[PDB]
C-alpha cells in the first residue's frame, strides 16, 4: 500500500523524475515535524524554530496526505485525533494552535481555514480507500462529515465562491492557493453531493478574471475579490500562499484531464521558463515582476508541478531536479519543505486519484 503506488495518471506524464529517495524524505520529515509534545496525547505536525513549533491546521492536512500516502496508519490515526481534538463549533479545525496545545489568542485562532480542511477530507478519503474504515477510525463517516462542514461554512450557497475561513470572506476576499478543483471532484464523486462541481467551475471562472490582470504569466494572486481584483489590505502578489496554486490545480489535469488546467498550468510553467529552473525566487507581481529574490522548496516544487501539464517536458526534467536539489535550512524547515514533499509525490506518480484503481 501507499509509495510506491506504480499507477499511471491517465492524462499527461506518469512521472517527470526515486521510491528510496521518497522514502528517505519522508522519515526525514516525520522526524522533523512530528511531536507528541503538546499534542493531547496524540501526534501533531509542528512548525519549525521560527513560529516557535506551534501547530498550524495546514501543516495537519500536510501531515494526513503525507502519512497516508506512506501507509503510516498508526501515525495517521494519531494525527487525525489531534485534529478532531481540535474541532471547532462548525467541525472544522481551529487555525492556530501553540505548542502548550492552547488555541492562539489575537489571530482568530479558533476560526477555521479551508485549505487545511480540504487537505484533511481528501486525506481521510484516501485513508477509506488505501486501509478500510472498520479499525479504530471510520475514515469515510469521518469524510463525509467533514465535506458537509465544508459545504455549509465555505462555500457561498448562491455563487459557489470558495470562502477563507469559515466565518469570513467570500466574495470580497477569498485565497486563490486555496482552489482545489480535483478534490472538489472526488468530493462530488465520493458523497453524491454535485454541487461540488459547481464550485470546481467557480475556481475556473476566478482565474479566468485574474488573467485580465496577470499580464499572459499565468500568475494568481496570494488574495482577491470574486472579480479577480485586489482583496483590501491583503496581498494582491503571488508569494507565500499563491504559490501552491501550480500544485493544487495541475492535479486535475492528472487525475481528470480538465483542459482548463492545462491550459492555465501551461501558461505559469511557461512564465517561469523565462529564467528557468534555477532562477524562480519567492514574490513576483502578478504582471511577472519580481518582488523578492530568494530561491527556496517553498517555489520550486509547486512549479515542478505546474509542468505536468505539458508545456515543455524536457523543462519538467529540470524543475523535477531542481525540486530534489533545494531544501530549505531547518530554522525554517516547515513550510518549504513540506510543500517539497507534496510536489515530489505528484511529481514522480505517487500521488493517484484516491477514487480510481490504487
Ligand atoms: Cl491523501
Ligand atoms: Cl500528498
Ligand atoms: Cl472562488
Ligand atoms: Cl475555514
Ligand atoms: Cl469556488
Ligand atoms: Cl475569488
Ligand atoms: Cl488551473
Ligand atoms: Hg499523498
Ligand atoms: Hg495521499
Ligand atoms: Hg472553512
Ligand atoms: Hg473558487
Ligand atoms: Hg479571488
Ligand atoms: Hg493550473
Amino acid at each position: 500500500a501507499g509509495v510506491p503506488f506504480n499507477t499511471k495518471y491517465p492524462y499527461g506524464p506518469t512521472s517527470i523524475a526515486v521510491t528510496a529517495m521518497l522514502k528517505a524524505e519522508w522519515e526525514d520529515w516525520k522526524s522533523k515535524r512530528i511531536t507528541s509534545n503538546g499534542a493531547g496525547g496524540y501526534k501533531r505536525v509542528q512548525r519549525d524554530a521560527s513560529t516557535n513549533y506551534d501547530t498550524v491546521s495546514e501543516g495537519m492536512g500536510y501531515g494526513l496526505l503525507l502519512a497516508v500516502c506512506f501507509n503510516e496508519q498508526a501515525l495517521f490515526d494519531d494525527l487525525y485525533r489531534y485534529v478532531k481534538s481540535h474541532f471547532n463549533g462548525n467541525g472544522l479545525m481551529h487555525w492556530h494552535i501553540d505548542a502548550n496545545n492552547n488555541v492562539t489568542s489575537h489571530d482568530g485562532g479558533d476560526g477555521a481555514a479551508t485549505d487545511a480542511d480540504e487537505d484533511i477530507a481528501l486525506a481521510l478519503i484516501f485513508a477509506d480507500k488505501q486501509w478500510g474504515s472498520s479499525g479504530a477510525i471510520n475514515y469515510g463517516q469521518e469524510a463525509r462529515t467533514l465535506i458537509n462542514n465544508l459545504y455549509n461554512h465555505c462555500v457561498e450557497h448562491g455563487s459557489y465562491v470558495l470562502k477563507p475561513g469559515d466565518r469570513w470572506g467570500g466574495s470580497s476576499v477569498t485565497n486563490p492557493s486555496y482552489f482545489a478543483p480535483a478534490w472538489y471532484k472526488v468530493y462530488a464523486q465520493y458523497t453524491g453531493d454535485t454541487r461540488w462541481n459547481q464550485v470546481a467551475d467557480k475556481c475556473y471562472q476566478i482565474v479566468e478574471e485574474v488573467k485580465k490582470y496577470n499580464n499572459g504569466t499565468g500568475l494568481v494572486p496570494d488574495w482577491c475579490t470574486a472579480s479577480g481584483t485586489p482583496a483590501s489590505g491583503q496581498s494582491y502578489d503571488y508569494k507565500y500562499d499563491a504559490t501552491r496554486y501550480g500544485w493544487r490545480t495541475a492535479v486535475d489535469y492528472s487525475w481528470f484531464g480538465d483542459q482548463r488546467a492545462k491550459a492555465n498550468c501551461d501558461m505559469l510553467t511557461k512564465f517561469f521558463a523565462r529564467d528557468g529552473a534555477k532562477g524562480i525566487v519567492d514574490g513576483y507581481t502578478i504582471q511577472g515582476s519580481k518582488i523578492s529574490n530568494n530561491h527556496n522548496a517553498s517555489f520550486i516544487g509547486p512549479v515542478a508541478a505546474a509542468s505536468m501539464t505539458g508545456y515543455d517536458l524536457n523543462f519538467a526534467k529540470e524543475l523535477y531536479r531542481e525540486t530534489v536539489a533545494v531544501k530549505d535550512s531547518e530554522y525554517y524547515g516547515y513550510y518549504g519543505n513540506s510543500l517539497r514533499l507534496l510536489t515530489l509525490l505528484y511529481i514522480t506518480g505517487n500521488f493517484p486519484n484516491p477514487l480510481s484503481d490504487l
